[PDB]
C-alpha cells in the first residue's frame, strides 16, 4: 500500500485502479495520468470512491475531501477540497508514454515500439502490462473436449461455441485434464502430449495461462567500464581454437555486460563455452529462452569442458524432452545452463545470454533479478527472428524494437561482431550480407554450385489462417526425382500447414522457418508458400535460407526476395 511511483519514485500512497497492473503513482504524476486518460479510479489503504451510503462515484476527478473522507458533489460536506487541484491528486508525501502503455490493447507494433524507446521503468511496466494481457487473452479462447480417439497419436477434437479456436501449431501448448502438456497439428488431427497417456474420451485441454510476477531488475543493468578485466582470472596458454576470440573476451571482462552480434555459423556457440576456456576459475551460468538453445550450449560445452563440472538445470514440471549428458539440477556446479523461466536465484563471475532476439524486456528483467553476475555477455543476432508476439496483429516489429539488446545493436551496434560465416556455401552468405548484413558478412566457404531458385506462385489454399501451396511441393517432388542427393535435405517453410502436406508428399523431415532457428542441415528445401508480410519477412528469409551447409532450393512467390537471391535460376 505505501509504495514507490513508476514515473518518478516519489513515495505514495496512490495506485491506479484502472490499470492492470494498478502502478503506485505519486500526487503529481496520478494527475496527469487521470486527467488525459479514461482511467479515473484511484486506489490507496482505502479508495478513492464517496463514502455517501449507496453512492457509486468512482471518477477521482468527480470526489472530494471531507475532513478525512471522500464524497462526490453531491454528498460533498460544505468543507471539502477537490482530490484533483494544481495538477496534484491529493495522498500521502504530496507521462504522455505511460499513458499510452497503461491504455494500449498490445494489437499495433507502435505500442512494441513505445515499451523499448521509454525510460527503463516504463520498460518493466510496459512488460508486465503485455505479459498479462497476453495472459487475460487466453482465457478468451473455447476449450477442446476428446471426442475420439483413432491411434497412438491421431484423435478427434469437438470444440467450445461462442469462443474462438486458438492457432493449432506447436506454438499453443495446452494444459491437459493434469494429465500433462500437450501440443495439436492438423477431419483428421495429430495429438502430441509431453507424457505418454492413453488418451480418455471425454478428457478436456485447457491454455497453459499462468500468472504474471512483478518485474524488479531492469532489462539490462547500467553498463560499467574498466580499466582492467575484473574479477575473472584468464590464461596465457588459451587454445588456439579459441584465439580468434580472445581480444572480444578481454573486452567482456572489462565491461559489466557485452553485446555479441553473431550472424550464422560465425561462431557464436565456440565463443561463448570458449569464454569459459579463457577464464577457466569462472563460475558460468548459460541461459537462453528455449530448451533447444540451452542444449545447443550443453552440445558446445561438452566437446571442452569438463562433464563434472556441468549440470543441466530441468525444471521439476518437465515440458519436453532436453540434454540429458550432465548431472540434473546441481545449482552449484561450475557450468550451470537452464532456461531463462527455469532459472535458480544464484550468483555467477559472467552470465552468459544466448540466443538474444528471442528475449522479451521480461525475460531480461527476470535474469538480472534472479542472477547477480560479475559480467553479462549478451549473444545472437536482431537480423534472425524475435520471439512472437501473439496479440501484436497490426504493423511489423522492426529488430530495434525486439528488446534492450537488440535495440542497443541496432543502433549504437553491437560491442562484438563474428563477421566470418562458416557453415553456408558463399551464395547464401553473399545474399544474406546484402540482405541483412550491410554487406560486413563473409563467406568462408567456397560458392556450393548446389544453390538454386525458382520462381513459381503455385496455389494458396489456407487450413483456416496457415497457408499450403501444393503446385510448390509439386515441383519439389518433380526436382527430387532429378536430384537423388537431395533425398536428405530438410524441407522448410514459413507454413506449419504447408510443412504438414510437404511430409506426407515428400516423406522430407520437415521444420518452419522458426522452429529451424539456431540448427543447421546440408540440404535444405525451402518453399515460400505464400507473398505475405509473415513469408516475405527480410529476418525469416535471413534465417531460412543461412540453415544450409551444403545446398539450398527454394521455390520463392516474391519477385524482390527472388531477385535478391544469388542462386543458379532453375526452370518448369
Ligand atoms: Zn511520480
Ligand atoms: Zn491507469
Ligand atoms: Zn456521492
Amino acid at each position: 500500500a505505501v509504495g514507490a511511483c513508476v514515473l518518478c519514485n516519489s513515495q505514495t500512497s496512490l495506485r491506479c485502479g484502472a490499470c492492470i497492473r494498478r502502478p503506485f503513482l505519486c500526487c503529481k504524476c496520478c494527475y496527469d495520468h487521470v486527467i488525459s486518460t479514461s482511467h479515473k479510479l484511484v486506489l490507496s489503504v482505502n479508495p478513492y470512491v464517496c463514502n455517501a451510503p449507496g453512492c457509486d462515484v468512482t471518477d477521482v476527478t468527480q470526489l472530494y475531501l471531507g475532513g478525512m473522507s471522500y464524497y462526490c458533489k453531491s454528498h460533498k460536506p460544505p468543507i471539502s477540497f477537490p482530490l484533483c487541484a494544481n495538477g496534484q491528486v491529493f495522498g500521502l508525501y504530496k507521462v504522455t508514454d505511460f499513458n499510452a502503455i497503461a491504455t494500449c490493447d498490445w494489437t499495433n507494433a507502435g505500442d512494441y515500439i513505445l515499451a523499448n524507446t521509454c525510460t527503463e521503468r516504463l520498460k518493466l511496466f510496459a512488460a508486465e502490462t503485455l505479459k498479462a494481457t497476453e495472459e487475460t487473452f487466453k482465457l478468451s479462447y473455447g476449450i477442446a473436449t476428446v471426442r475420439e480417439v483413432l491411434s497412438d497419436r491421431e484423435l478427434h477434437l469437438s470444440w467450445e461455441v461462442g469462443k474462438p479456436r486458438p492457432p493449432l501449431n506447436r506454438n499453443y501448448v495446452f494444459t491437459g485434464y493434469q494429465i500433462g502438456e500437450y501440443t495439436f497439428e492438423k477431419d483428421a488431427v495429430v495429438y502430441r502430449g509431453t507424457t505418454t497417456y492413453k488418451l480418455n474420451v471425454g478428457d478436456y485441454f485447457v491454455l497453459t495461462s499462468h500468472t504474471v510476477m512483478p518485474l524488479s531488475a531492469p532489462t539490462l543493468v547500467p553498463q560499467e567500464h574498466y580499466v582492467r578485466i575484473t574479477g575473472l582470472y584468464p590464461t596465457l596458454n588459451i587454445s588456439d581454437e579459441f584465439s580468434s576470440n580472445v581480444a572480444n573476451y578481454q573486452k567482456v571482462g572489462m565491461q559489466k555486460y557485452s553485446t555479441l552480434q553473431g550472424p550464422p555459423g560465425t561462431g557464436k556457440s565456440h565463443f561463448a563455452i570458449g569464454l569459459a576456456l579463457y577464464y577457466p576459475s569462472a563460475r558460468i551460468v548459460y541461459t537462453a529462452c528455449s530448451h533447444a538453445a540451452v542444449d545447443a550450449l550443453c552440445e558446445k560445452a561438452l566437446k571442452y569442458l569438463p562433464i563434472d563440472k556441468c549440470s543441466r538445470i530441468i525444471p521439476a514440471r518437465a515440458r519436453v524432452e532436453c540434454f540429458d549428458k550432465f548431472k540434473v539440477n546441481s545449482t552449484l556446479e561450475q557450468y550451470v545452463f537452464c532456461t531463462v523461466n527455469a532459472l535458480p536465484e544464484t550468483t555467477a563471475d559472467i552470465v552468459v545470454f544466448d540466443e538474444i532476439s528471442m528475449a522479451t524486456n521480461y525475460d531480461l528483467s527476470v535474469v538480472n533479478a534472479r542472477l547477480r553476475a560479475k559480467h553479462y555477455v549478451y549473444i545472437g543476432d536482431p537480423a534472425q527472428l524475435p520471439a512472437p508476439r501473439t496479440l501484436l496483429t497490426k504493423g511489423t516489429l522492426e529488430p530495434e524494437y525486439f528488446n534492450s539488446v537488440c535495440r542497443l545493436m541496432k543502433t549504437i551496434g553491437p560491442d562484438m561482431f563474428l563477421g566470418t560465416c562458416r557453415r553456408c556455401p558463399a551464395e547464401i552468405v553473399d545474399t544474406v550480407s546484402a540482405l541483412v548484413y550491410d554487406n560486413k558478412l563473409k563467406a568462408h566457404k567456397d560458392k556450393s554450385a548446389q544453390c538454386f531458385k525458382m520462381f513459381y506462385k503455385g496455389v494458396i489454399t489456407h487450413d483456416v489462417s496457415s497457408a499450403i501451396n501444393r503446385p510448390q511441393i509439386g515441383v519439389v517432388r518433380e526436382f527430387l526425382t532429378r536430384n537423388p542427393a537431395w533425398r536428405k535435405a530438410v524441407f522448410i517453410s514459413p507454413y506449419n500447414s504447408q510443412n504438414a502436406v510437404a511430409s506426407k508428399i515428400l516423406g522430407l523431415p520437415t521444420q518452419t522457418v522458426d522452429s529451424s532457428q539456431g540448427s543447421e542441415y546440408d540440404y535444405v528445401i525451402f518453399t515460400q508458400t505464400t507473398e505475405t508480410a509473415h513469408s516475405c519477412n527480410v529476418n525469416r528469409f535471413n534465417v531460412a535460407i543461412t540453415r544450409a551447409k551444403v545446398g539450398i532450393l527454394c521455390i520463392m512467390s516474391d519477385r524482390d526476395l527472388y531477385d535478391k537471391l544469388q542462386f543458379t535460376s532453375l526452370e518448369i
